[PDB]
C-alpha cells in the first residue's frame, strides 16, 4: 500500500475508491458542499441540503457511514483538555483504524480538512492505520492512499514532508510489528543500514566479539545469548561547523524473553516490540536527513536479542560498562537499561553529543505513571522538558514529564560490590520508570553539563496488536526548525 | 513531649540535655564558635580549632556523633536536584529519625542554622521525628524539646507559627498512628470537633442514618458496615466579604479491610493510615486559622471505616452519590475515592467554595507516579499546579504533577448500567491514580467553573512504621499568604 | 463403640468376630501355637506349623490377611532409628487404619504380643483407629472391642489404666473430629466441665464480657467476633502440700477462620482442629486424675472461634494482655498465641504453677522444623526438654526439639508502638515456630525462675481426615511417675 | 585489607588509625585505665575517671563512639540463652559490621579483651566485617588491621592460628561473595588447587567427561549444562598409621539458576552463594592443615553450574549415582543433593573416610528449621551431635540438630521407577531440610558403619549482602585438638 500526501482535493486512479472525510466539527460546519469537494463527495452524499442537515445531526464526534460499505465521515471534537492534545489526532485513530475496505477497492481516498496546527498529528494518525506487515496467506490487497489535505496555509513542501513522515510511520510500525524469528538483530542491523545508505550517512556497525574488544559491555553481555549477535550502529548525519551536536539513541531490542529471570507465559508475548525505541529514533532520523537538517545529528542504534543459555547473564553477574563503571545484574529482565547506557556514553563521549536523547519501551510501570497514550520524559533540563511536551501536543505523539531527582532516587540502585545494581526488586523510593532512566543516567553523570533526555514508550509505542510508529512525529516536531519544512517553523 | 520553636539560641532548662546541631554545609563552615553558640557546644567540642577542624574533616552531608550517647551533628547537603527540594529538608528526617535518647534525658536542645527559605522545612522535619503514639508499657519519656533557630530574619512571631506547624505536624502523624480499634470514626470525629472548638469554627456533624437521609450515599454505604458509624464533619471559619473561598476536603477512613474485596494478608497490615489526609486537612486548618487567616476556609472530613459484613457494599452494587450521579462499585477497595466524590460535591454545592483541595491516601500506584516522596497533584488549573508544587518545595511535603485529561482518561470508568464505575480492574488509558483522582472529579464537572485540585499522598503520608504529618506544612505555605505570619509571605 | 483393654487373652462375646493380632517380628517369631492363643487364632490358623511356617515367609513388617475378610495379622518392625520411637506404633497405626470390618461384624479382638515398655503404645496406636465421630447417615456400626494384651509384667491396673487412655485417646479424636457448627466454643466449655465434674476438679469458667472486665485482652478480642462467646476453663486438682504444680494450658480455637487476614479458598479446611491442643491437654488431664494424680495439676482451656465480622481484631490493632503488656496484632491468623499468652500467664500469677506446658496446633511452618510426626516442644529447662522427648518415645506421641533462645529470636516481634508485635510477616531470624513460641512465653519473662514449655502439635494431631488424640499418651507417660499406674513407673 | 591477629596490645603503624575496642560488660568494667590502653585510648577518652564515667552510663550491651568518626567502643553482652553461643559473638558483628572508616583511614586497631573461651569467635567475627571482594571503580581502600587480644591465657602460637582462621574466614566470604562470571566452575577447581598446593596435598581433579566415565553421575548431570565443566576435587591430608580418616565433603554450586525447574524473578538473585559450603570445608581444610593437623583429612569439593540447556536434567529424567543406585529428578531445583551424593559415596568408598561430614546451602527449609544463626546437623552418631553443637557454640558457628530418622522419613523419596525420587514436591513427613539430608545419605546407607554428619548452612552462611564466612570457625574447634593449637585444645 502507498500513501502520497497532497495538497488540495484531487482527482484520483480509476479503479474502486472508499472515500474517508475527516474533519472537526466546527471546520466541518463551515464546508460549502460545492467545487472539488461536491466532485468528490456526490458519489456518496445527494446534495449541499443533505450535508448540512446531516452535519447538524451528528455529534460532537464519531464516525459515520455514508454507503454501506465505501465511505464515511470521521468527526473530530473540538474541545481538548489541558493533558491531551488539542489537534485531538488519537479521535481519528480511534474512528479510523476499526474500518475495512471491501476486497475489491483499489483506492482509498482521504479528504482532510484542518487548520495548519492540526495538519500534521491528523496526516500521521491516518497513516497509522496502513499496517504494512502481514503474513496472512489471503486476503492481501495493496491500495492506493490519496491524503488530502484542505489547509490554505499547506505548501506544496509540507506535502512533500508529510508524505515521508507517513511513510517513517508506518515504517516503525512495520519493524514493530515484524516477529523477531524475521527481524534478527542482524535483520534489524540491515533495515539501518539501508535508511543509513538512503540518507548518505556515515555508517558504523560494531557488531558480536568487537562489541567486547571495544567495552560495549552492556550491549555486548545483554545480546551474546542471542541466536544472532548484537550490535551497535551508528547513522552520523554531521554538519561542519553546526552549533548543535543531537544524539538520538534507541532500544532496539529484537526479542526479550526476559533472560534467565524469564518473563512469564502471559508477559512474553508482545516482546517483539522491544525495539520500538530504535525503531521509531532511526525513522525520526529519516525523516529529518531528508529534509536539510541542519545540526549534526546521530542515530545510535543498540540491538540485541535477550534470550536464555548458559552463557546469558545471570542476577549476580558483574559486568563493566562502555562507561568503565560496573553494575551488579539482579535483574536480567531490566536488560534495555544497560544497552543504553553504553549508547548515551558513546553519544557523550566519542561522538560529542551536547544534546543526547533516549527513547525506549522499559518499563510497564511507565503506563502507571503517564498512561498509555504519553510517552513519560525524564529530563536534566526543564526548557526541554517543556519543549517536548509542547512538541508532543503538536505531533499528537503525547508527551508527560517524569520527576528528575537523581539525590533522591538513584539510591534505589545502591550496591555493595559495584557502583550500582541495575534494579530495584523491591521497595524504592522512586517511581519505577524514572529508577530505569537514572540507571542510564548514572553513566554520562545524569547530563552534567549538557542537556540529556530520556523517554519510555512501553505503551504509547502500541495500541492492540499493533504498533503505533511513535516518535517520527514527535521529533519532527521537537528539531522540524532545524529543516527547511514551512510546517516545522 | 513538648516541642517549642524559639528564635534565637537560649537557654534550656535543668535536667540531663541532649544537643543536636543542624546545618547545611557551606552554612556550618560560616559559625563561628563565640558567643551562645561556644556556650551551649562546649560541652562537646572543645574549642573553635578542634570545631573548624571537625568541619574541614567531615563530607558534604551526613550525622557525626559529638558525645558517646547525648550529642550529635546533622550536615545537611548544599546541593539537589531540580525535582527534590533546595531545602533537602528529607536529609534532616533520614539522619535525625534514627537517634535515640539516653533513658533519662530531660531536655533535647536544637541549634538549627538555616537561610531563612529553609527554617519552615527543617523545623517541621525536626518535628516529625518526635513521635507522640506509643502503647509501650515501659519506657515511656517526656521530654522537653527547644528548637532554636539561628536566622537572621526569623521574627518571634514566626518562632510561634512555627511551634503551632510543629503540633500540627506531630498531631497528624499521632492520628496516623493510632490503631483503628482506639481510632474510630467515633473517635475521629471528636478529634475533629476539638479542633473545631478551639478554631471557633462553625461545626456540622452528620452521622449515621443522617447521612442516608440527607443523601451522602458514597460516604453512607462506604462506612455502614463499620463498627462505628459513618459521619460528615464540617468546620467553617467563614470570613464575610472575603474574595477566597477555600475547602479542604480529607480522607478519613480509619480503617480499610477493602470491604468484601478483601485486602491480603500482608496488605491490610498499615491500613489504620488510611485516615491521613482527613489528619492533615485537619492540622493544616488548625494551623492557618491560628494565625489571623484573612479567607473563608472549611474543612470537609469524610469519616468511615470500611469493613465486612453482610450489608456491606458488594461489587455489582449501585448506589446514588450526594452529586445525584450513580456510581456501580466493581471494586470495594476503591471505597475512599467514594466518599471523597461527597466530600467535594458538598464542598461546591452547599459550601459555595471556589477552591476545592482533596487530600487522600488513595492507591499503591501513586507511588509508581511519583515516588515515596512527592504527593501526586491532579488539577484543572495549570497555576494552581505550579504553585502547589513551588509549595512543596518550601515546605518540604513534595509535590508532583499528574496527567489532567478527562478527555482521555475518563473512558476508563465507564459502566453500561450506571454513570460510572468506581474503579477498572484491568487495562486502563491513565494512570491508574489519575483515574482514582477523576472519580472524584466527575461529580463536580472535573473542576469547571472553579479550581478543583486532588493530592494523593499514599506514600508520603509514611516512612516505615511511622506517619510523617504530610500536609500542614504544604498547606502552610500554599495558602499561608492569608496569614499575619511574616515568614509565609 | 467400646473399648476394653484386658491382661492376657481372653473369651470375647457371642457375635461374629474379627481378629487382628499384632505383634513384633521378633515377638512373633517365639509365640508358641498353643492354649489359650490357638482357640482364638485357630477359626483363621490352621495349625502349628501353618502359623510357623507363615511367620517364616511374612517380610520384616506388614500386614497379612488371615482370612477373606474377617481376620489380619499385623507385624511391627523390631528395628528403628534413634530420632524414631523403638516402640515403632506408628506403624501399627499406619497398618490399621485402612482396615473396614464387614457390617455385620459384632466384635473386634485384638491379640497383641508386646514387651512392657511397648505396650502403651501399641495399644493407642490400636484405640486411634476406632474414630467415634461420624455423621453418616447409614452404615454405622457399633462394635465390641478388647484388646488382649499378652505381656508377663503387666497388671490388671495397668489395664484399667490403658482402657481409661484408649478412651482419652478417643475422646480427643472425637473432639477434633467434630465440625465446630456442631462444636462452639459452648459445647467445648461444656465438654471441658463433664471432665470437670466427673474428676471432682474445682471449676472455673470465665466467659463471654466476664472475660474482658477480668482483663484476659487475648481470649477477649479474638473470641468477640464468634457466633459463641469466648471461654477460659480452669479444671483444678488441687493436693494439699505437694512438692509441684502442674499446668496444662491447651488451644481451644473451635475454629480459625484466619479472622480478617482471611485463611485461603485450600487453606480453611479442617480448621476446626485447632482445638487439638485444649481436647488433648483435658484428656491428659482426665487420664492422670482417674489414677491417684499425686500433685497439684491444673487444665486451663482458652476457648475462642476466630471469625470475621466489623468488631473483629484487625491487622493493626493493639490490645493489652492478662500480663498487662500490650501487643500490636500484625496479623490475625496468629491469634492461637495471643490466646495462650493470656493461659500461661493465668497459670504463673493466679494458679502459682511452678510447672506450665501449653500445648497448641499453631503453625504450618511447625511440620518444617519437626515433620508430621513429631511434636515440636520449645522450654527454658534442659532436663524437661530430655524427660519430654524421652516421654514422647515410650508413649509414641513423638516429641522434638525446637531451639530455645529469646535472645536471639524474640526480636522478629519488635514493635515501635507497642511491646511486641504477635508475628512477624517477612523474614525473621528465628525458626518460626519458635518464634510463635515466643510470643506467649515473653508474658511471663519466657519462664524464668520455673519450668516453661511451649509444644506446637500442628501436624502430629492429624492424620489424613482423622484427629490421632495426640496428647494423653504423651502426658501419661510424662508425668504418670505421679500416679499409681504400675506400668508409669 | 591485612588482618593480623596480636597477642596483646601493641602500637600499630603510622598512619591515620582507627580505634574499635571490643568487650563484655562485665570485662570492660575490670579494664584499668593504665599501661598500654591508656596508650592507645587516650586519643579518644580523656582519662580513667571520664572512662568509668562513661562504663558506668552505657548499657548491658551496645555500639558507642568515642570520636566523630574515628573510634567506637563496642559492648558484648554477658547473659546468653541456652540456645545461643555464650560468647555472644553474633553481637560483636551486628555492632561492627555498619561501621565506615574514612577514606584515607590507614589503619584500624581492634583492642580486643576477651576471657579465653570467647577469643575464638570473637576475633572471627570481627575478622567477617573485613569483606574483601568489590567491583567498584572508585573509593576502594586497603587498610592495616591490627586485632589486638587482651587475654592472659593466650599464646603466641593461638595468635598464628586466629590470623590464619581470620584468612579462612574472610576467604570463605570472598570466594561466597564473588559473582558466578568471574567465580566460574574452572575458577573454584584453581581456588582449591591453589589451597592443595599450599597444603602440600594430595591432589585429584576429576573433569567434564571424565566425570562421567568414572561414574559421577550427579556431578556430572548436574553439572553438564554449565558454560564451564563440572569438576570433582579431591585435596588429601594422609597420615599414615592416623586412628581417624574425615572427609569435608562441600557443595560447590558455582550458580544455581533451578535447572529447567527455573528459580523465579525474586528467587535466583543471590545463588551465586550456593559454593558457600564448598568454601567453607576449603578454608577449614586449610587452617587445620596448616597446624599440625594429626589425622588423615580430606576436603571433598563437587563443583558444578546448574543452567538451562536442551541437554540439561528435566523433571523424570533418571540418572545413575556414583553408588550404582538410581534417582529420578522430580526436581532440578534439587541438584545439590545430588552432587553431594556421589561425594559422600567417594569419601566412604575410595577414600575410606570413617568420619564423613556434608555442608551446604540446600534449603530455603533450612531456615524454618534452625533459624537464621544456626546450622542443622543431621548425624547418624548422638555423640557427634553433641560435639558439632558445643563446637557450634565455642566457635560462634552455631548449630542446631535436625531429627535423623531414615525409617519414618526416607518414604518421602519414594519412586515406582528408580531407587528413589531426589525430592517431594508435595506433603511430606519429614522436615524438608532432613529429607533433603536423606537423599544424600541414601547412597551410603544413611552412614551405617561410620559417622556421617550433614549440615545444611543456608541461611547461616550470608547476612545481607554478604557471605558470613561460616564454617572454618565451626570445624577449628570440631576438630582442633588434633592440631597444634593451644586454644583448640
Ligand atoms: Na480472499
Ligand atoms: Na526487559
Ligand atoms: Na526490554
Ligand atoms: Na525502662
Ligand atoms: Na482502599
Ligand atoms: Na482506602
Ligand atoms: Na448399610
Ligand atoms: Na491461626
Ligand atoms: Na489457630
Ligand atoms: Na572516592
Ligand atoms: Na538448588
Ligand atoms: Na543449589
Amino acid at each position: 500500500t502507498q500513501v502520497l500526501v497532497r495538497n488540495g482535493i484531487q482527482a484520483v486512479g480509476d479503479g474502486l475508491t472508499s472515500l474517508i472525510i475527516v474533519g472537526k466539527k466546527s471546520v466541518l460546519k463551515n464546508v460549502t458542499f460545492e467545487g472539488k469537494f461536491k466532485e468528490v463527495a456526490q458519489k456518496f452524499v445527494t446534495d449541499g441540503d443533505s450535508w448540512n442537515s446531516m452535519i447538524s445531526r451528528i455529534p460532537a464526534s464519531g464516525r459515520h457511514p455514508l454507503h454501506y460499505e465505501l465511505a464515511h465521515l470521521i468527526t473530530v471534537p473540538d474541545a481538548s483538555s489541558r493533558g491531551n492534545t488539542p489537534t485531538n489526532a488519537h479521535s481519528i485513530y480511534k474512528e479510523l483504524k476499526p474500518i475495512n475496505y471491501p476486497e475489491d477497492t483499489k483506492n482509498v481516498h482521504f479528504v482532510l480538512f484542518a487548520e495548519y496546527p492540526d495538519v500534521l498529528s491528523h496526516v500521521a494518525a491516518i497513516a497509522r492505520t496502513f499496517c504494512k506487515f502481514s503474513m496472512k496467506t489471503s486476503g492481501i490487497r495493496e491500495l492506493n492512499v490519496n491524503i488530502d489535505v484542505v489547509c490554505d496555509k499547506l505548501t506544496n513542501e509540507d506535502a512533500v514532508f508529510l508524505t515521508d513522515l507517513s511513510e517513517s510511520v508506518r515504517e516503525t510500525a512495520r519493524l514493530i510489528d515484524t516477529p523477531a524469528n524475521i527481524l534478527t538483530t542482524d535483520a534489524l542491523v540491515d533495515e539501518a543500514v539501508k535508511v543509513g545508505n538512503a540518507t548518505g550517512s556515515k555508517i558504523t556497525v560494531i557488531r558480536g566479539e568487537e562489541l567486547l574488544k571495544a567495552g560495549f559491555g552492556g550491549i555486548y553481555h545483554v545480546g551474546k545469548a542471542g541466536p544472532t549477535p548484537p550490535a551497535f550502529v551508528v547513522l552520523s548525519h554531521e554538519v561542519p561547523g553546526s552549533t548543535e551536536h543531537i544524539a538520538l539513541v534507541g532500544k532496539g531490542v529484537v526479542y526479550d524473553t526476559g533472560g534467565l529471570q524469564i518473563k512469564t507465559k502471559t508477559g512474553m508475548p508482545n516482546m517483539k516490540r522491544d525495539m520500538g525505541g530504535a525503531a521509531g529514533m532511526l525513522e525520526a532520523y529519516s525523516a529529518l536527513v531528508k529534509h536539510g537538517f541542519s545540526q549534526t545529528l546521530h542515530a545510535c542504534l543498540c540491538i540485541v536479542e535477550n534470550n536464555v543459555s548458559p552463557i546469558a547473564n545471570k542476577p549476580d553477574d558483574i559486568i563493566k560498562m562502555l562507561s568503565g563503571k560496573t553494575v551488579e545484574i539482579n535483574n536480567t529482565d531490566a536488560e534495555g537499561r544497560l544497552i543504553l547506557a553504553d549508547g548515551v556514553f558513546y553519544a557523550k563521549e566519542t561522538l560529542k553529543a551536547t544534546t543526547i536523547f533516549d527513547m525506549a519501551t522499559l518499563t510497564g510501570a511507565q503506563a502507571w505513571l503517564s498512561g498509555r497514550l504519553h510517552g513519560a520524559a525524564m529530563t536534566n533540563d526543564e526548557q526541554l522538558e517543556n519543549e517536548i511536551i509542547k512538541a508532543g501536543k503538536a505531533s499528537g505523539d503525547l508527551v508527560a514529564p517524569m520527576l528528575f531527582a537523581p539525590d533522591l532516587f538513584f539510591g534505589d540502585l545502591k550496591s555493595s560490590i559495584a557502583d550500582m545494581k541495575n534494579s530495584n526488586l523491591g521497595k524504592m523510593d522512586g517511581p519505577p520508570s524514572a529508577v530505569a532512566g537514572l540507571l542510564i543516567g548514572a553513566h554520562i553523570g545524569f547530563g552534567e553539563g549538557l542537556r540529556w533526555l530520556h523517554l519510555d514508550i512501553a505503551a504509547p509505542a502500541e495500541v492492540g496488536d499493533r504498533g503505533t510508529g511513535y516518535g517520527p512525529a514527535l521529533f519532527s516536531t521537537l528539531l522540524g526548525k532545524y529543516t527547511s519544512v514551512p510546517m516545522l517553523k
